[PDB]
C-alpha cells in the first residue's frame, strides 16, 4: 500500500482567476468575454457569475496562508488578460500587476513554486469584439501579452503555461457554444484551434527572449475513452476521439508539423487554405507537457451524430463524470509512447461532490479523498513504468465558479461558505496535507 513518489515530485493546488478571484472590474481592468458571457441570462446555471468568486482579489494572503498551513509546495494559478491589458494589448494596468506581483512575492517567502498559466479563458472583452480567437492576429496580441508578463513576473516565476486546455477553448467556446463566448459554428472553431496554436508558439518564442532560467509549457484536457464494443467502427470511434479531444490534437501539431490524421479527415474542410504554413513555427520546442485528467469514457460510433457517449453503471462524481482512476495511468503512458516529452505534469485532478458542513463545523469529503487517491496511485504506477512525471495539482485549492455549473459544484479541497466568505479545510485538504509531507501514499 505504501507508493512514494521521487526525490523532488512536486505537490501542487490549482485555480484560475475568473474562477476565484471576484472583483472582475477591480482597479481599472476591463471585462472579460466570462464577464460578458456569464452576465447573459440563460448561459450559466442559477445566474451565477464571477463577480464575487471567492473574493480572492482581496483574500489572497489568506488564501495563499492556506497552502503554506498545508505545506503544499506548488500552486498552479492563472492571470487575469484584460486586470494586465483592459483593452487586450498596449496600456498596462500597474495595478493590476501589482496584484500578482503580490501573490508571487508571497508563495516565494513561503517557499511555494508558482506556476502561472497565462491564459485560463477570460480573454478581453476587447479582443473578442475584433473576433478573439477567430482572428488570425491573435498570436500576436497573445505575444505581446505575454511579454509583458514575462517582462514584469519573469524574474521570479520560472514555470509557465501558455494554455489551459485549448480543446476546450476552441471547441466547447465556439462549436458547442457552452462557455464563451458561447458561438456554435465549427468554421469558427478549427480557426480557434489553429490561432491557440499560433498563440502558444509565439508566446514560447518570446519566452526564450525574454526569460532566463525558465520552463514553459501547455496544458490540454484528456478523457480515458473506451471502446463499447469490438466491433471495428467503434475501435476507430475511439481513436478519433482521442487524436480530436486529447493532447494529440495539438502535440501532433508540435511534435510532428501536422494535425492527427483523423482530425484531418474529418476537419480538413473547416481549417485555413494554407494552415500547414503556420506548422513549422508552431514546433516551437516546449519543455513540458502538462495533462488534465477527470474521467472515463465509454464510446460508439453513431451514425446520428459521428460518435456518441454511452453511460456506464460506473461509480460518478457530482458532475455525473465517471469515476475511472486507471484513467490517469493510461493517459500517463499514452503521452510517453506517442510523443515521449521530456517532462509531464498532472496539472488538474479532482471531483464535485455533494460537501456537508457537519454540526462539527467540519467538512468530511471521505469520498474526495478516495477519489484523489486511487488516482495518486495510477499516478504512482506510471512513474514505475517510466513516465517522466514531474508533479501532481489538485484541482481545486478551492471551491469555486464552476463555469456553466456556476457555484453549485464544489471541487476544493478548501470549503467556501458563500454567505461569509469562509473557509473551511476539509478533510480531503489534511488528508493531501500528509501525501505532501509524505511525499507518496502510505
Ligand atoms: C461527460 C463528458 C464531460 C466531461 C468533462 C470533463 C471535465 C472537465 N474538466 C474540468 O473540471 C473542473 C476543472 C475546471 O473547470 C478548470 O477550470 C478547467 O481547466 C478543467 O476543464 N476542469
Amino acid at each position: 500500500n505504501v507508493k512514494k513518489f521521487p526525490e523532488g515530485f512536486l505537490w501542487g493546488v490549482a485555480t484560475a482567476s475568473y474562477q476565484i478571484e471576484g472583483s472582475p472590474l477591480a482597479d481599472g481592468a476591463g471585462m472579460s468575454i466570462w464577464h460578458t458571457f456569464s452576465h447573459t441570462p440563460g448561459n450559466v446555471k442559477n445566474g451565477d457569475t464571477g463577480d464575487v468568486a471567492c473574493d480572492h482579489y482581496n483574500r489572497w494572503k489568506e488564501d495563499i496562508e492556506i497552502i503554506e498551513k498545508l505545506g503544499v509546495k506548488a500552486y498552479r494559478f492563472s492571470i487575469s488578460w484584460p486586470r494586465i491589458l483592459p483593452e487586450g494589448t498596449g496600456r498596462v494596468n500597474q495595478k493590476g500587476l501589482d496584484f500578482y506581483n503580490r501573490i508571487i512575492d508571497t508563495l516565494l517567502e513561503k517557499g511555494i513554486t508558482p506556476f502561472v498559466t497565462i491564459y485560463h479563458w477570460d480573454l478581453p472583452f476587447a479582443l473578442q469584439l475584433k473576433g478573439g480567437w477567430a482572428n488570425r492576429e491573435i498570436a500576436d496580441w497573445f505575444a505581446e501579452y505575454s511579454r509583458v508578463l514575462f517582462e514584469n513576473f519573469g524574474d521570479r516565476v520560472k514555470n509557465w503555461i501558455t494554455l489551459n486546455e485549448p480543446w476546450v477553448v476552441a471547441i466547447v467556446g465556439h462549436l458547442y457554444g457552452v462557455h464563451a463566448p458561447g458561438m456554435r459554428d465549427i468554421y469558427v472553431a478549427f480557426r480557434a484551434v489553429h490561432n491557440l496554436l499560433r498563440a502558444h508558439a509565439r508566446a514560447v518564442k518570446v519566452f526564450r527572449e525574454t526569460v532566463k532560467d525558465g520552463k514553459i509549457g501547455i496544458v490540454f484536457n484528456n478523457g480515458y475513452f473506451e471502446p463499447a464494443s469490438e466491433k471495428e467502427e467503434d475501435i476507430r470511434a475511439v481513436r478519433f476521439m482521442h487524436q480530436f479531444n486529447n493532447y494529440p490534437l495539438f502535440l501532433n501539431p508540435i511534435y510532428r508539423g501536422d494535425y492527427p490524421e483523423l482530425v484531418l479527415e474529418f476537419a480538413r474542410e473547416y481549417l485555413p487554405e494554407n494552415y500547414k504554413d503556420d506548422m513549422s513555427e508552431i514546433q516551437e520546442k516546449i519543455d513540458f507537457v502538462g495533462l488534465n485528467y477527470y474521467s472515463g469514457h465509454l464510446v460508439k460510433f453513431d451514425p446520428d451524430a459521428k460518435v456518441s457517449f454511452v453511460e456506464r453503471d460506473l461509480p460518478k462524481t457530482a458532475m455525473g463524470w465517471e469515476i475511472v482512476p486507471e484513467g490517469i495511468y493510461w493517459i500517463l503512458k499514452k503521452v510517453k509512447e506517442e510523443y515521449n516529452p521530456p517532462e509531464v505534469y498532472i496539472t488538474e485532478n479532482g471531483a464535485a461532490f455533494d460537501d456537508v458542513v457537519s454540526e462539527d463545523g467540519r467538512v468530511h469529503d471521505q469520498n474526495r479523498i478516495d477519489y484523489l487517491k486511487a488516482h495518486i496511485g495510477q499516478a504512482w504506477k506510471a512513474i514505475q513504468e517510466g513516465v517522466p512525471l514531474k508533479g501532481y495539482f489538485v484541482w481545486s485549492l478551492l471551491d469555486n465558479f464552476e463555469w456553466a455549473e456556476g457555484y453549485s459544484k464544489r471541487f476544493g479541497i478548501v470549503y467556501v461558505d458563500y454567505s461569509t466568505q469562509k473557509r473551511i479545510v476539509k478533510d480531503s485538504g489534511y488528508w493531501y496535507s500528509n501525501v505532501v509531507k509524505n511525499n507518496g501514499l502510505e
